[PDB]
Order: C-alpha cells, then sequence, then structure tokens
C-alpha cells in the first residue's frame, strides 16, 4: 500500500541563458555553483505529480511552509564522475534512495519509488552532462531535497510535499593529489546526536547546530569537529564523515575498525563501501565495534596506532593527523605510515568510479 | 546603531486583495488563517535592509537556501489581546524578543536590536489590528521566524538571512488531556538545542505525535534518561502540584537546564505562584519513579502543561508503557489551574493594570 510518481512522466524545459562552466581547473568553490536544470516534483492531496526537469529557478513557498518552521526536510548527497571521457556514472546510487526513503518515513514525509527517482535523477543529469568535469579528483554533486510544505502552523504530518534536485560541478577535494590530513576538536560538550534520536537520518535539522561548533573548532586551531558521545567519550562520526581507525587492537590482532550503526551515526555510503573492500580483501580483520577516547590514547603511545581517517562522499577517505581533546593535543601517526591504507582505498574508489575497472556499484549516465 | 534594522526606517505597502475575515460560522483552526499584511527584513553583506509591512505573500528562495538544507531556521510564538476596551495588549513579548536573540546566536543568524524587532512587530499589528478578534479566550497569535538564506551548499554562517512575521487570529482552547509518556522517544538532550525554539526540535515530533493519537493519547509527554524524568508535554511545560516526600506542600516543575525551552508562560506561573507566598514553589528534577509513587500515595493535586496556545492545560491520564495513571487533577478542582487561568485572563484582558502587557 504506498504512492507512486513516475520516470516514463517527465516534461522539459530547457535553459534560454545556459550558464558557462568553470572552465580551468580554479575557481567552483564547494557548493556555489549551480548548473543550467533541476528536477521538481510535488505532492498533495491528488498525490504525486509529474517530474520533469526545468531551468534552475527559485522556490516559491508560502510563508506558513512546514519546512521552515518545523525543519520537515531531508536531503542527500551523491556523486557523478565522467571517466572514459564524457562516459557518466553515479556511486552506489541505491544507497542514498535507500537513505532518502528512510528519511522521509521518519518525517513522515510521502514514500516514492526509488528506481523512479532514480531515473529522473539519470536523464537530469544527462542534460547537464557537460557540467561533469572530468579533470583527475573532479565530478558533480548531485543534491536530492524533500521537504514538507504545508501552508499551516499545526505541528503535523503535512499534506502537500515538494521534491526537488540541484547539481553542483565539485572541484578536487585535495588540490592536486595532496591528500592532506586534517586536525580535528574533541570536546565532550559538544553532541551531534543522542540514542533513541535522528543522528541516522539525514535530516537539515542535524546540521544547523553544527555550525556554531564548526567554528569553535576554527577558532580552537582545528579544522572538523570529532563528535564524541556518553561518559565514555566514544568517537562517532567527524564533521560530516565517518570515522575509521587501521591499528593493531589490544589482543595483537591488526585491524580496521570503525563505530556500529547504533543509531547514533550516519550508515555512510563510503563507509559502507570500504567495510565491503577490506572485508573481500580478506587481509586483516575487519569490525564494526565502540571506540573509546580511553582506547585511543592507550594505543597510539604504545604504537599500536596506524592510521586513523574519516569516509565520506565529499572527501571520500580523508587522513586524520591530529586531535586536541581536553587541551591535549594528539598527533596521529597517519602520515608517518604513508596513509597505505587509506592511499590504497583511494586508489581502488578512483578506478572504480571513473570507470578504470568494471564494477556493480557504478550506475551509468 | 549599525547592527540594526530600524522601525523609524519602516516602508509600507498596503494589501490591494484583503482577505475576507473569519464569517460567522466561527470555525478557528490554530495557525491555519491569515491576516493581510507580514514583516519582512533581509540581511546580507550590506547588513539590514530596511524593515517592510507588506502584503501576506510568497517567499521566493533560492533552492539552494540553509533554511531549506541545513535547518538555518528559528521561530517564535507569542500572543496579542483585545481587551473590552478594544485596546490590543501583547503578553511580556521582551521574553519571546530575548529567547528569539538566545536561538539566532545558536543558529549563527544575524543579531538585531529587541526593541526594534518589537516596534515593528507592534506597527504590524497595528496595521491588521482589525483581525484581532476579542470573544472569550481568543487572541491574535503572533509568528517571527528568521531563516539562513545563503544559496550555497557549504554547511557555514550564512551571509543572507530573513526574517519575517506572519499573524493569525485564534479561536480558543476547558477540559484535561491524556499523554503518552514512552522512554523510546528522545526530544533533546544535554548539551543539545531543546532550549533554543529551532525549527529542528519540532520536524522529528510528527511521527511520535502520531504515534500517541494511535495509542489514544493526545499528546506527548517526552521523558530523559535511564532517569526517566519528566521533561516538557508536546508543546508545553509541564508542572506538577503535591505534597512531596518529605510531605510539604509544593509546586515544581523541570528545571532549565539545557532540558527543555524556557517557557513564557512557565516563567509567569513560576513568578505568580513565587509572589503568593503561600506554598514552596521550586526547579527540581521530577522522574516517573516519583509521580508514580505520590500518586500510588494519594500526594498528587493536579498536573498540568503551560504554553501560548493553552496557557494552563490540565492533565487527567498518562499512558506510562502498559500502566494507564489516572491524574486526579480535575477531582481536586483544578483548584490551583483555575486560580492561574483566572489571573492570566484578568491581566492579559486588560482587566488588571499590569506590567507583563505590552500596548497596542
Ligand atoms: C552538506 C552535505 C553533508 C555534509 C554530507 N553528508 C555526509 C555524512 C557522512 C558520510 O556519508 P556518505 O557521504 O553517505 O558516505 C557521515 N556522517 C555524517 C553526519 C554526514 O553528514 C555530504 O553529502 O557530503
Ligand atoms: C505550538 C506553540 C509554539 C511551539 C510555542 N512554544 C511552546 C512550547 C513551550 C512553552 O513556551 P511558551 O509558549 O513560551 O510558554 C514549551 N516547550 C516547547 C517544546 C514548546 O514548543 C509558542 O510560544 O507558541
Amino acid at each position: 500500500a504506498s504512492s507512486s510518481f513516475k520516470a516514463a512522466d517527465l516534461q522539459l524545459e530547457m535553459t534560454q541563458k545556459p550558464h558557462k562552466k568553470p572552465g580551468p581547473g580554479e575557481p567552483l568553490v564547494f557548493g556555489k555553483t549551480f548548473t543550467d536544470h533541476m528536477l521538481m516534483v510535488e505532492w498533495n492531496d491528488k498525490g504525486w505529480g509529474q517530474p520533469r526537469i526545468q531551468p534552475f529557478q527559485n522556490l516559491t513557498l508560502h510563508p506558513a511552509s512546514s519546512s521552515l518552521h518545523y525543519s520537515l526536510q531531508l536531503f542527500e548527497g551523491m556523486k557523478a564522475f565522467k571517466g572514459k571521457d564524457q562516459q557518466v556514472r553515479l556511486f552506489r546510487p541505491w544507497l542514498n534512495m535507500d537513505r532518502m526513503l528512510r528519511s522521509a518515513m521518519r518525517l513522515c514525509l510521502p514514500s516514492f519509488d526509488k528506481l523512479e527517482l532514480l531515473e529522473c535523477i539519470r536523464r537530469l543529469i544527462e542534460v547537464d552532462k557537460d557540467w561533469v568535469p572530468d579533470a583527475a579528483g573532479t565530478s558533480l554533486y548531485v543534491r536530492p531535497v524533500l521537504i514538507g510544505n504545508e501552508p499551516s502552523l499545526g505541528v503535523s504530518q503535512p499534506r502537500r510535499a515538494l521534491l526537488f534536485v540541484i547539481l553542483c560541478p565539485v572541484g578536487a577535494y585535495f588540490p592536486g593529489g595532496s591528500v592532506t590530513p586534517v586536525s580535528l576538536l574533541a570536546d565532550p560538550a559538544f553532541i551531534r546526536a543522542w540514542v533513541g534520536g535522528v543522528g541516522n537520518y539525514k535530516l537539515g535539522g542535524n546540521y544547523g547546530p553544527t555550525v556554531l561548533v564548526q567554528q569553535e573548532a576554527l577558532k580552537r586551531g582545528c579544522e572538523q569537529v570529532l563528535w564524541l558521545y556518553g561518559p565514555d567519550h566514544q568517537l562517532t562520526e567527524v564533521g560530516t564523515m565517518n570515522i575509521f581507525v587501521y591499528w593493531t587492537h589490544e589482543d595483537g590482532v591488526l585491524e580496521l575498525v570503525t563505530p556500529p550503526l547504533n543509531g547514533v551515526i550516519l550508515p555512510g555510503v563510503v563507509r559502507q563501501s570500504l567495510l565491503d573492500m577490506a572485508q573481500t580483501w580478506g587481509e586483516f580483520r575487519v569490525v564494526e565495534r565502540t571506540i573509546t577516547m580511553k582506547q585511543l590514547l592507550r594505543a597510539l603511545e604504545e604504537g599500536r596506532v596506524r592510521e586513523v581517517f574519516g569516509s565520506g562522499t565529499a572527501c571520500q577517505v580523508c587522513p586524520v593527523h591530529r586531535i586536541l581533546y581536553k587541551d591535549r593535543n594528539l598527533h596521529i601517526p597517519t602520515m608517518e605510515n604513508g596513509p597505505e591504507l587509506i592511499l590504497r582505498f583511494q586508489k581502488e574508489l578512483k578506478e572504480i568510479q571513473y570507470g578504470i575497472r568494471a564494477h556493480e556499484w557504478m550506475f551509468p549516465v
């Protein structure tokens, strides 16, 4: 018993003022450059309306829209890569569709068919193929969004909603192969999410309270925030990335560990891919288990820690070299291990994402 | 002064297509009906633009507006009451202005001068005075809102923002409510943002409120900790009038520990009760164990919620997991509830002169 919204029904309108691309690899600050078209689907009493694809344009919302009063909003983030030159592929889009639908049900927003949305996104990206860069480490960021849109102040299940997708060409997250480490502020006073909360869904509500904390991290000399949880001070996620630790655990076994999906952390697509990939190799233990600051401190001085990094769509595998804890700067030996594992993960993903290696994880055009 | 828009700069555009005021039938559903005008002020690199009272109209937002991607949004809720004379008064608006500014700083949104916003709100209400109902227990609900509005996908401090205010005539709200108290749902946490009126606090409650209904309750009593403590109920702070374990008669309400929204009505009930001096008034943690045990022992007199929508709201039942708990509120006259309600109406409708009220 559930909705619809079909891809066979798209309508099409092309831009009369096709904006001009970034040119050489120089500008494009992430998220501030948009392509010529966008996807838009409306839902109401008559259910889902028809998809289509229109020129990039402003939204028109009633002043009481629940999307602005009660944060009835959720989003996704995924990437399209252009490799064999002009051939464009989406990395594991199905997982983002699965996650988006779960976020929708948590916020009582309308359900939709994951494959139809994926096909409309495919159609949209097709129209803006030329916006997809092909220089090393660049890609096209895809931002689907679903918002409640009830022109009513009652806190309740909306009877109207809007789904849209916009695209941004992105530069190489790292200047040029320059994989550079980041420093993290790890302060227990800051709490991103709670057990029983909504940290495991991609809801706008989870992000707004982090702006002030990120500003604090900069003022204290760090680049991102390492979110801690519990009296235990466990490591949950870093910034907008899941966190991984490669070290010789306390029982002498070499392992790659990452916090488990206990409800407080976001099930990252890159996170799942690194786990899958490492399990496949079978060269060392790969496990999902709780990581505490106390365990990290001990391992660091017995020189048991090899590499620590974050994973996410923006920055696939991100080295960490320093963590400021309790006034405490902890040097993380990641780079002196020449991010061997980090480097290996990056290479495999590049080969897969840019079509060098055929793989089911990729979705065509 | 630099850092704020000014009431003296107000530009105003009267409507050329009035709405029909709520007809005779009189069915006033909350937040469903809007008056003719709204307030709008923009902020950016050049800072605050000039305030504007304009016809009620849609907002035009860039698809990447941070208000829609990262919930850079907050709001307020307060009421204007029209008394016998026909004079309109705002109830303790300064507290809402203070709370709105605290919410803005928490979300790195632009600061503004509280008195200037209050004056523009005063001017907006004046324009739409004809919308302020005057039948018993009716009022005009005021909804200021401040949202981030940078056309960028980066999660960061916006360089653009929009502040607007819309008004709704409200038709009323006695009768007790039932509450669902289930530990599985967590609304806010220590170190979180439950003490700010941010839209992000509300969206996740929709599903839970739907669950409360399918379970036969009308609202949600939010619990927190192993420590099943009572935080707030629905969109109201929660109060308990009883004889405590120490056998002393008191009025208790959970403390402002970051744990909950500092309600304006809540602060007013505390002030008023403290003033009377007839019984102990305190801010302390309240646990389900203590409640269960106080009920068991007939020490509980009245339990109620407080909030702008429903000033003092009697509670008669709480479903705690399987456990339907009857709350003796109505059989104890809501004696304290009635006295609070009596006093607030006299103050809010101008029967009794008071500093809590702000003119027109
Ligand atoms: C502005 C967009 C969001 C910051 C963002 N999400 C990535 C994310 C991740 C990584 O998830 P994936 O990109 O799906 O692998 C993990 N944890 C949190 C709290 C996150 O926010 C992104 O799309 O990059
Ligand atoms: C639907 C009503 C609005 C959300 C609103 N605040 C009510 C409220 C309150 C009570 O605050 P007051 O209205 O200021 O007394 C307490 N806790 C929560 C979680 C609330 O939402 C208001 O001031 O109208």
